[PDB]
């Protein structure tokens, strides 16, 4: 009798509703935890899946030690399991492939077996607004691509360099960390002055001087606002019903409000040319399926495009800084090239003079190399997808996660990969290079290939399309702090630990460096108060 058993499962239900409040909280956090862990064990006997990293507290997964030093974490993992593994994060199951075959896995994958905004929307459509970026087809995201890259041209970068360079000096002589005209040292947190002339210089030039003029005001702190809602936290909690998502939520329409009153205010007047990328996208922002964008997704592109370029340059050039007020000998290597190239100060630097700094240009592509702005990518899997040359299978619903950063610090692909050297790219300055066949994927012809072990700036459909424009501004930047200053660091202090917690990799905080003039009876012209 089977019978008398299939009672007793009744009876052990009745009993189990039954126990005391003390065991049910008991085994509300005994039974999961029990089984994730039996789970992991069977989980380990598949062979079509890749080693999934083991984990105690379920959900959480490796959230705390992924987050505080993934390169850590990806070193141990590839030490134990190899180059392909998964482990468990807030929820989500991330499936890692390192090296340049995880670069081709992830980034060249094909359009129907993974998907970037279902793994970025949640984070950038409250911050951005909608129709735009992730909150929208890839079709739409590939032609938006294209209508801010018609704005980025060499002729445009030619008129920025001048916007740019003013935008500088001005801070050198406004702004309370500087005040050069005052005061012929100082020091500073470049955490604080590189976000401000990071969002000062792109503005004036990707935006136009009316925008530039109202960071001078209380709207300011709109940005501020908007600022706060770019957190790793809107991954997990997009929308909470606290504070500071209303702020962001605030300033988002009011920021877009503020970019369309002057689209409009333009269009009225007939004002419409070639000044800035608002000009450009009223001119250039309708889809190949005649479809025009609206006043409000431009402005939502408009913050898109703003906010991107806000975080990877300004912590771009904070660790540009922050490297080189340690190595005195680059500072006058690049100075000296600085004199040559300008003929001693006596030329206006010029978009193209900019090309004939490779020096420079080496300097940023070297940064860029010892700190990926970005040290995670990621795509939700769409289609069960095989690991070429293996037996695994990553299922959809699974995440992939893609880090070229982690490569740009092994020492197998860059020769001491920890010591910071502008002269590992002698005769290879440029920004990226096309090393074979092209592709286009509605926005130019970029590289087929994507097994550079150097992808600061990603590959395939997603790739960056802001890369001219940060070298531009960078060096801009790099050449004026340069001919103006020399820097160090305060006694005992060096080149900080990234903070792999933020939305970018930016430095530790406070990163302070001391700041002399070169010419301390040097004195920037123009009005202020
Ligand atoms: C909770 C416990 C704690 C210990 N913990 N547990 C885990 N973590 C954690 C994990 C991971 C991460 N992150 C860091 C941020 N990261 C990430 C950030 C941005 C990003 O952007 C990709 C897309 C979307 O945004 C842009 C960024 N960009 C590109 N170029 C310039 N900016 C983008 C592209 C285009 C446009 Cl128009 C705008 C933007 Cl913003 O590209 C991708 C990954 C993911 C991992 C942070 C913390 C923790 O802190
Ligand atoms: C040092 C500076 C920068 C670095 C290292 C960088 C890096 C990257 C990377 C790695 C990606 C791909 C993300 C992914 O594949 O998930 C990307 C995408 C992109 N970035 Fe940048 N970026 C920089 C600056 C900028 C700037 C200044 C702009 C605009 C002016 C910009 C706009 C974009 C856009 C539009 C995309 C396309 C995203 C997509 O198609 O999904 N970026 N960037």
């Amino acid at each position: 009798i089977v019978g008398e058993a299939l009672e007793y499962v009744n009876i052990g239900l009745s009993h189990f509703l039954a126990l005391p409040l003390a065991q049910r909280i008991s085994l509300i956090i005994i039974i999961p935890f029990i089984y994730n862990i039996v789970w992991q064990l069977l989980y380990s006997l598949r062979k079509d899946r890749p080693p999934l990293v083991f984990y105690w507290i379920p959900w959480v997964g490796s959230a705390v030690v992924y987050g505080m030093k993934p390169y850590e974490f990806f070193e141990e993992c590839q030490k134990k399991y190899g180059d392909i593994f998964s482990f468990v994060l807030l929820g989500r199951v991330m499936t890692v492939y390192l090296g340049p075959k995880g670069h081709e896995f992830v980034f060249n994958a094909k359009l129907a077996d993974v998907s970037a905004e279902a793994a970025y929307a949640h984070l950038t459509t409250p911050v951005f607004g909608k129709g735009v970026i992730y909150d929208c087809p890839n079709s739409r995201l590939m032609e938006q691509k294209k209508f801010v890259k018609g704005a980025l041209t060499k002729e445009a970068f030619k008129s920025y360099v001048p916007l740019i360079a003013e935008e500088v000096y001005k801070y050198f002589r406004d702004s309370k960390n500087f005040r050069l005209n005052e005061r012929t040292t100082g020091t500073i947190d470049v955490m604080v002055t590189q976000p401000e002339m990071t969002i000062f210089t792109a503005s004036r030039s990707l935006l136009g001087k009316e925008m530039r003029a109202k960071l001078d005001t209380d709207f300011a702190y709109l940005y501020s606002d908007l600022d706060k809602g770019f957190t790793p936290i809107n991954f997990v909690f997009p929308n909470l019903p606290l504070e500071h998502y209303r702020k962001r939520d605030h300033a988002q329409k009011a920021i877009s409000g503020t970019y369309m009153s002057l689209i409009k205010e333009r269009r009225k007047n007939n004002d419409i040319q070639d000044r800035d990328l608002i000009d450009s996208l009223m001119k250039n922002s309708t889809y190949k399926d005649g479809v025009k964008m609206t006043d409000q997704e431009i402005a939502n592109l408009l913050i898109g495009v703003l906010m991107g370029g806000q975080h990877t340059s300004a912590a771009t050039s904070a660790w540009i800084l922050l490297h080189l007020a340690e190595r005195p000998d680059v500072q006058q290597e690049l100075y000296e090239e600085q004199m040559r190239v300008l003929d001693g100060g006596k030329k206006e630097l010029t978009y193209d003079l900019l090309q004939e700094m490779p020096l420079l240009n080496q300097t940023i592509k070297e940064t860029l190399r010892m700190h990926h702005p970005l040290h995670s990518l990621f795509r939700k899997v769409m289609k069960d997808m095989h690991v070429p040359n293996t037996s695994y299978v990553i299922p959809a619903g699974y995440h992939v996660l893609v880090s070229p950063g982690y490569t740009h610090l092994r020492d197998e692909y860059f020769p001491n990969a920890h010591q910071f050297n502008i002269h590992r790219w002698n005769n290879d300055s440029a920004s990226s290079y096309s090393v074979g066949e092209e592709v286009d994927y509605g926005f130019g012809a970029i590289s087929k290939g994507v097994s550079s072990p150097y992808l600061p700036f990603g590959g395939g459909r997603h790739r960056c399309t802001g890369e001219h424009f940060a070298y531009c501004q960078l060096g801009v930047l790099m050449s004026i702090f340069i001919r103006t200053l020399k820097w160090h660091y305060p006694e005992g202090k060096t080149v900080p630990p990234p903070d792999f917690t933020s939305m970018v990799t930016l430095p530790t905080g406070p990163a302070k460096i001391i700041w002399e003039k070169r010419n301390p009876e040097q004195k920037i012209g123009g009005r202020h108060h």
